[PDB]
RNA sequence: UGGUUCUAUUUUGUUGGUUUCUAGGACCAUCGUAAUGAUUAAUAGGGACGGUCGGGGGCAUCAGUAUUCAAUUGUCAGAG
């Protein structure tokens, strides 16, 4: 099948009270008619160190 | 030095019983006699005191940290 035909990506910002906001990306997984892809990953961790912020 | 108390050999006939004579007991106070009378203080002991020492004991608190487990947290093939 491919497990990464359907996977969309993202961009990791971060507060601002710190520095380069930017940090990578992350992968996720679309949806049907009625459910959703957004929420479906969202709450979730990321744990990069002090560095590649401050 | 009393007193006190016991006597009970000895003579005023004597045998026994008051009771006075002399002599032996014994005692608490009593003026007198005395160098008046109490062994060291075992590098044996027991104790007190003083600074102390110690991971000696009990009752309570206190912190480390690993392990296991579980949550959260991520990555992704074998791990043991």
């Amino acid at each position: 099948v491919d497990p990464f035909t359907r996977k969309e990506w993202f961009d990791i910002k971060a507060p601002s009270t710190f520095e380069n906001a930017n940090v990578g990306k992350t992968l996720v997984n679309k949806s049907t008619g009625l459910k959703s892809a957004s929420d479906a990953l969202k709450g979730r961790v990321v744990e990069v160190c002090l560095a590649d912020l401050q």
